[PDB]
């Protein structure tokens, strides 16, 4: 089997991702946030606290008659930038773009945090991390893809994501129409749980590439481009007027300026991000300071691969034997 579904930009800056899945008997389409950096499937419910959903569709299990309760099944996630939710589970029937896993667990919210009330875009996540990670508790529970990746043609999902426009998730299959040259293939590592990998180096603009090997995730869950902070450095002290702000909480830079690009390194090949992936728009309302899309890891612990640098690629996550990731140009 295979699935392809569309996936679109919650708003004009791609501040995340959305998209749409089908779950229970008859079908509750719930837009929700495909994350490769963690491994729930949780939604926003007819059980979430009334006061903290505003303008989110929810699963309401009751009108789904292949919905069942996992008796004594609890979670509970807190998010690396802050935001949490918990609640009980359900297993039900779950549809992405054609592809149906049956007895998926589906993390009924009970609580959710400020962040998720405040996005009323988001009906939930989709975590497609490692399922080592899923927070059900006392028997923890498979994603999506670890579901489905027996039937599936190929056990593979493709990250496509769009700058200011949509893209594709595919399940099961590469679209060889898709991408540009080659895939090219780096090792993962699966021992914290995540899509882990070590790029080859990186340059700013036209610059020299710096050979230098930089361990991080891929995220489709995180929105910007987290580095170490000396990478970080190089890259903003080429846009005249950029600054760290303590106040703003990162890099901010003159909206007035025109960003040089970023490359990263997959082995010997480069993916190159477009300036114009970098701006994240004023902080503020009228200001003309503007957010960094490519920001410090410094006291994140970890470097992160989010959206800014996935949407650069096409991003095939091989969830084989021994996982692999691949990158190409598009
Ligand atoms: C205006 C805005 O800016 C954002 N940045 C990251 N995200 C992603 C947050 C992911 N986290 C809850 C685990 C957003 N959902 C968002 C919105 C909405
Ligand atoms: C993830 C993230 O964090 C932010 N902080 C401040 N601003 C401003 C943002 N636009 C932003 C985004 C996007």
């Amino acid at each position: 089997s295979t699935g392809s579904a569309t996936t679109t930009p919650i708003d004009s800056l791609d501040d995340a991702y959305i998209t749409p899945v089908q779950i229970g008997t008859p079908a509750q389409t719930l837009n929700l946030d495909f994350d490769t950096g963690s491994s729930d499937l949780w939604v926003f419910s007819s059980e979430t606290t009334a006061s903290e959903v505003d303008g989110q569709t929810i699963y309401t299990p009751s009108k789904s008659t292949t919905a069942k309760l996992l008796s004594g099944a609890t979670w509970s996630i807190s998010y690396g930038d802050g935001s949490s939710s918990s609640g009980d589970v359900y297993t039900d029937t779950v549809s992405v773009g054609g592809l149906t896993v049956t007895g998926q667990a589906v993390e009924s919210a009970k609580k959710v945090s400020s962040s998720f009330t405040e996005d009323s875009t988001i009906d939930g996540l989709l975590g497609l991390a490692f399922s080592t990670l899923n927070t059900v508790s006392p028997t923890q529970q498979k994603t999506f893809f670890d579901n489905a990746k027996a039937s599936l043609d190929s056990p593979v999902f493709t990250a496509d994501l769009g700058y200011h426009a949509p893209g594709t998730y595919n399940f099961g299959f590469i679209d060889t129409t898709a991408y540009t040259g080659s895939i090219t293939y780096t090792a993962v590592s699966t021992k914290q749980g995540f899509w882990e990998w070590t790029s080859t180096g990186y340059a700013v603009g036209s610059g020299t590439f710096k050979s230098t090997s930089i361990d991080g995730i891929a995220d489709t869950g995180t929105t910007l481009l987290y580095l170490p902070a000396t990478v970080v450095s190089a890259y903003w002290a080429q846009v005249s007027g950029a600054k760290s702000s303590s106040s703003v909480g990162g890099y901010v830079f003159p909206c007035s300026a025109t960003l040089p690009s970023f490359t990263f390194g997959v082995g010997s090949a480069r993916i190159v991000i477009p300036g114009d992936y970098i701006d994240f728009g004023p902080i503020s309302t009228g200001s003309s300071s503007c957010f960094g899309g490519i920001q410090s890891s410094a006291g994140i612990g970890i470097n992160i691969f989010g959206d800014v640098a996935l949407k650069a690629a096409f991003v095939v996550f091989n969830g084989a034997t021994t996982p692999t990731l691949g990158f190409a140009s598009k």
